[PDB]
This record gives structure tokens, C-alpha cells and sequence, in this order.
């Protein structure tokens, strides 16, 4: 009864845990949360107070489907400042979060039949967005001579996540220049940019900034805390912005009215001054974590960004979770469910209080010993 | 280079107008807007204050996909309320708008090759949905003897829109009853049921009350005045539930947080306080509108729902519709748009002030004579 496509949509291998830790907590046991994909913090009080009076001023109508035309000024305005790239307001279009952004413009270029080359491992949802546009996801390491194996006729694109979830890493310099040569569309998700601790923020914009070859894909779930507010942008070239705003305006019409004008105090001075005191907080943490993770004997490889940790446990990061859970009521995501490539991984995320964490690792080495 | 589904989106005839429409208004011009797809009231203040007391207690993380259990659980009380019909929570989606819905309701039970049923003329976006997924749209009169005509081995379902968008009639019975007795899924859009001014608001739920092979689309958008607020859902068995779950889950994550929360208020006795007030207002515009139309010498069938009104001038629409603009200033929307049979029908929408309604009804008087 059901279609073919959603008989080949896969499941998170989370929804396991999450029961587990649901029964745990129900009876009564203080479950440590170290698999949160959001940020713990609130939205910026200058940009809540912003939906305040929006409502009150009954901004409550749909607007223009590219997203009202001072936001897409401003994010036009935010590129010109953090890199030298200069980008059209008619470039950008608003939609309701990253996920719908990314899902409309895979949609804009991929037929079936293409392979679409994806990180091994990376955010779980990329396989099923390809799959179910009809193209084949191809997994593979992030390395010139695995992409350079990896290439064949039927390559449409590649979707560059950094940093990456569920890594914590930011991609090299070579990798986007070898794509550019190599690949007809690169997409590059940048949800997480800002989120950096060490180094610079690399955004694609610096390889081809008149977006010929790709599609941009950012917003404000991650980096102000807006998850809720169902806001993200996509960023490209004329033809294929204009082919995302007819799937926007049949689909989804345009994002929540109230974000919109909110997300116009993200570019205020009081808000950075409040998204630089999370940033700090966030790398206190990541360096908690980072030196039980060594003191585990685990292996780590460079996490300089977003707020996860991906560790080689050595071992069936699936079976550790589900023991671990049981015995010291800590949630962990298994590796596995990010790709193959994670079997004997596991991913943390420290998008939680510093003293939750703390013994969250405290509670994980009473288990090791 | 753009993929071929896009490839075959077809764009709504109304660009045109609304080009035009803008020249004439920057000249300082004042335009009458009939083509207007949303209502022109505000939120009702019981659902503003809660969006806003929401804000002010910080509920801007994501909520569980399915949407809040409180919200469903008043949606599930409404249905047993106005209908004798009994649904559980587990089997409501609270989706970012009706649009999405409706995608993902067609996206879980249509396969390539698969023909859809729809009435001709109808909802524009039906048509792109049914394409992009490989499905082949079947234009036909709601009738008992057409639909028998149109049914084939490749049939999978109906979309039936009531009442509908562009006609503003109520679909009757006996087609609910053939489709159920012949067609293997019955889509029910209801977004502008409660906007029904003469008879009684006609569910699918009554028809088919276990869900067993109906898909109900409903949201706030219409009957609440909630559009850029993007919140809607989704009623049907547990296995088509279940379905759209995943798909919600990769695609969107969850309905905007504040919408959900604030939503919770449209039950209240304030609330249908002000929602009596407005179908009050909009049948007294209805009526005004059918005066005119009977005037005008055009033909209508039964118009009693929604906010507009789809007459037979007896001439090419898109023409018509081009001319009274430019001469009058009146924007209305060319009938050929919403399907074949159409050519010599335009909508009109009095989703506008009476005093605007009027004065765009007198200077069409002053264009025919």
C-alpha cells in the first residue's frame, strides 16, 4: 500500500536509546543527555524581544516566498563583511529551516539515475533526502585520491557538510578545489559555521564566488539558537535560485512570518556579543570532553567545531551505547547510524551544561574502569 | 543543467497580473486587489498573546515531530466534537502548513506511473505535487459519471478539495461515496472548512471514520487567520501516519515551536468568539459579490464556501482580466489557470474590505457598460 519511496526511507538508529532513556527517566532516574542535536542555550533576548513586537504589530501574514527583502539585505550585507564576497539579495532566498533548504535544492539538480557523493560518516539525513529523489548516494572518505576513485559519469554533486556533523571537523582547503574541478555541483552545508574553535570559518563562497557551481546552504538553528523558529537560507546562482522559489512557493509558501523579522536583531550588536559568551561556553566544554576522551585512550582526530565529538571507541559503539545507558544512565549516540565507516565510533555532544557533562565523563570512566 | 522535475513545474498565470499590479500601485495608482489568496484579518488576540507569552517563557527549542501531545489532543477533542467521529492523538501530524502536508500525504502512497485524480478547475499546486513525484495528473468533472470514466488500473487516488479553491462550492455526498466504494485513497483537503456560510460542514471523517483509506489535510492558515504562522496537519491510519513521521523527520523536524504553543488558544470561547465574527463579515461580502455577479449578467453555481467566487463571463478570463486592470485598476485572477475548463472564468476573491469590494464591483460595472 504504502509507496516505493518511503519503503526505502531508513530509520535513525536512535529511536532505540531513546526509548530506553524515556523508561529511565519516567522511573525516576536522572538521565545525563550527551546525544542532544540542538543547542541548549535560548534564542538571543534581542531577537526574542523582536517576535514580540512583531506580533504585536500583527505581522502575522504570508510574505514575499524569497523571504522578506530587508533579511536577504542584511545576510547580503554578512558576506560582504565576514569574506570578500559580494552576493545579490535576489540570490538569497529564506526557507522554513536548513532541512527544507537543502531538500529543495538537491530537488533543483539531481535525475534519477545520479550519484550524489556524501561523506562516510555525516549527517544521517543526506542518504535518504538522494534516495528518495531517485539518485544513489555514494559514500566515501573525504580524501583527493578516494574522490578522484569515487568519480564516474553518473556524479552530480557532492554535499560538503563543515564543519560536519557527526565529526566536529572542518574540511580541508584541497577538498573543496579538487570538487570545483572535478565536480559539476557542489553543495555545501554551513549550518554549523561560527560554531568554530581553532582557525578560521571556511565558507565555499571563497572558491567560487560568483556561485556557479554551488549551492550554499546555512541559517539559524545552529549558531543563534533559533531551532524552533524554522528559519534557514539558501544561496546560488540565478538559475537555480529561481527554480528553488517555484518548489518554495508551491510546497511551503514562505517561512514563519514572526522569524523573519526576528532574525533581523541576529546582526545587532548586543546579539553577537551574546552568540560570542555561547561560543566560549561551548569550547570550555569541548576541551572537558577532550580530555577525558584522551584519558579514555579513545582516538580523536582534530574536532574544532559544532558541538560534537566523534571518538574511535575502539569497539561496537552500538552495544557500548545500550550498556552504558542501562548501567549508568548515559545517553550516547551509536556511530553506526552515520555510516559504515562508524561501527566502532560513538558521537557525544556537549550541547549540554558544563556540570552535566562532567559527570556525564565522570559516570563513563567509572564504566572503563 | 536543472533537473527534470523542475523542468516540468509549471508556473501559475497570475505573475503576470501581479507585475502589472505593482507598476500601476508604484505610480501611485490605487489598486483594487480581488486576487487575494489569504484573509485579510488578523490573528485572533487570544493566539497572539499566547505566541507572545510563549516567547517570554523560552519555548524556541523543537518540539517532538509529531507535534506537542497537548495540541493534538485538542485537535483529536474537536473531531469528536463536531463529528462523531473519534480519533486518537497518535494518528494527528502537526505539520509547517497545509502545503506540506498535502506534499507529504501524496509522497507516502504515490508511485511512478501512478494517475491522480482532481477536479478541473482546482488548486494550482496539486498539478506540480502529482508531476514531480512521477504520478500523472487526470483532470475531470466531479461527477458521478465522469469519475467512472476517468477511473483506470493505474488510478491510486483523488484529491478533494472542499470546499474548493478556486470554485468556493461544496463537493457533495455522492461523490465522497463513489470514491470510497472505487478509488483505493481518498485525499481530503478541508483547510477552508468552517468557511462554509449556508448548509452544514461536510468532513471525510464522516465518511470513512477509522481512517482506513483516507488522508485528511486540514490547518490554522484559513478558518484562523494564522497563514504566515505555517501550521497545519495531517489525520489517517497509523501506517500512513507512521510514514509521513519519517518524512517530517528528515525533511522539516518539527512545526515552528511558538506557532504550536500559541495554536493551543484557538479553542477557546474568545477565540470562536471572534472566528463567528469573521465568517459573519465575509458572508456579508459574499452576498455583496453575488449581487453583482447576477447583475453582470455572469453564471455561478452555488457558491457558499471558502472566499471566492468563480463566474462564467462568457469570455477569455485572461484577456478580461488584463484589460480591467490596466483600464480600472482591479486585479483579478485569469480562470484558465486553475484548469482547461476555465478559460472563460476569473476568480474573485473578497478576501478583502467590504468598501474595497465595493468600489472594485462599481468600476467593473463602469467596464462592462
Amino acid at each position: 500500500m504504502l509507496s516505493k519511496r518511503l519503503l526505502n526511507f531508513e530509520s535513525f538508529e536512535v529511536m532505540d536509546i531513546l526509548a530506553l532513556a524515556q523508561k529511565l527517566e519516567s522511573e525516576g532516574k536522572k538521565v545525563i543527555h550527551l546525544e542532544i542535536g540542538e543547542p541548549d542555550f535560548n534564542t538571543p533576548k534581542p531577537i526574542v524581544d523582536e517576535g514580540i513586537k512583531s506580533l504585536k504589530e500583527g505581522k502575522t501574514h504570508y510574505t514575499d516566498s524569497r523571504g522578506i527583502l530587508e533579511l536577504r539585505e542584511k545576510i547580503s550585507e554578512l558576506y560582504k563583511d565576514k569574506y570578500k564576497a559580494d552576493i545579490i539579495p535576489d540570490n538569497i532566498i529564506i526557507t522554513g529551516g536548513s532541512s527544507l533548504g537543502l531538500f529543495f535544492a538537491l530537488s533543483s539538480i539531481i535525475d534519477d539515475g545520479d550519484e550524489v557523493l556524501i561523506q562516510n560518516p555525516c549527517y544521517p539525513c543526506y542518504k535518504n533526502f538522494i534516495r528518495f529523489l531517485g539518485a544513489k548516494p555514494v559514500f566515501c572518505d573525504f580524501t583527493v585520491e578516494s574522490l578522484e576513485e569515487a568519480l564516474s559519469d553518473k556524479t552530480k554533486a557532492i554535499i560538503i557538510n563543515s564543519p560536519s556533523n557527526p565529526l566536529g571537523e572542518v574540511i580541508d582547503r584541497e577538498i573543496y578545489e579538487f570538487a570545483y574541478e572535478n565536480i559539476p555541483y557542489i553543495i555545501s552545508d554551513e549550518i554549523y559555521n561560527g560554531l568554530v574553535y581553532e582557525g578560521k570559518c571556511y565558507s565555499a563562497i571563497e572558491f567560487d564566488e560568483n556561485l556557479e557551481k554551488t549551492i550554499l546552504i546555512n541559517g539559524f538553528s545552529k549558531l543563534y539558537a533559533m531551532t524552533g523558529w524554522r528559519i534557514g537560507y539558501v544561496i546560488s546562482n540565478d538559475e537555480i535560485i529561481e527554480a528553488i522559489l517555484k518548489l518554495q512557493q508551491n510546497l511551503f509558501i514562505s517561512a514563519p512570518t514572526i522569524s523573519q523579522y526576528a532574525a533581523l536583531k541576529a546582526f545587532e550588536k548586543e546579539t553577537e556579543r551574546e552568540i560570542n559568551s555561547m561560543i566560549k561556553e561551548f569550547d570550555r566544554r569541548r576541551r572537558l570532553v577532550l580530555k577525558y576522551v584522551k584519558d579514555f585512550g579513545w582516538e580523536v582526530n582534530n574536532p574544532i567545531g559544532a558541538y560534537y565529538v566523534f571518538p574511535n571507541i575502539g569497539e561496537d559503539g552500538r552495544e557500548f551505547a545500550y550498556k552504558l545507558l542501562k548501567e549508568k544512565f548515559v545517553a550516547l549516540t551509536p556511530g553506526i547510524g552515520f555510516g559504515s565507516k562508524g561501527k566502532n565510533y560513538i558521537r557525544i555532544s556537549y550541547a549540554n551544561s558544563y556540570e552535566n557533562i562532567k559527570e556525564g565523563l565522570e559516570r563513563i570512566k567509572e564504566f572503563l574502569n
